[PDB]
């Protein structure tokens, strides 16, 4: 595809469909054999309270883990973006 | 004992000292290249709101990450118990 890339993009689209998500900021995905362990940073509206931001992260974790075959583990955290800015997901 | 056994005890000791934590229910840690990735479940008092339970989880993450350099990613969730 490359393959990790096709899977990275599927993780991103699954997250980006969760209500409250304003973009995937960063995805780090590591291949343990066939399995994937991931750590994702999502953007959320700066209007959100901390409580609200936490629930968006929990919903992303459930949604991505439910949809993406061989996600062994996923951690999601949140950053308050934007007033505008701006950016396409990055990957490592 | 082994490196991973020693790492798992430090994680559990670090977590159990965070205010709000009522025991470590479950811990999985694994090596991935040069790094350690882990996932953990803490016990929290049932009286805690969900908001409160999330803030305990975050505090564990910061504490354990701060104390154990080689951990690249740690996920913490909570069960009321």
């Amino acid at each position: 595809g490359s393959h990790m890339e096709a899977v990275q993009n599927r993780i991103v689209e699954a997250a980006e469909r969760v209500p409250g998500v304003r973009g995937v900021i960063h995805l780090r995905a590591r291949y343990v054999g066939q399995d994937i362990w991931a750590d994702m940073i999502i953007g959320v509206d700066p209007e959100n309270t901390r409580e609200q931001a936490h629930e968006i992260c929990e919903a992303v974790q459930a949604a991505v883990c439910g949809k993406i075959r061989r996600i062994e583990s996923l951690h999601v955290s949140a950053e308050a973006r934007e007033i505008g800015d701006t950016t396409k997901p990055s990957f490592s």
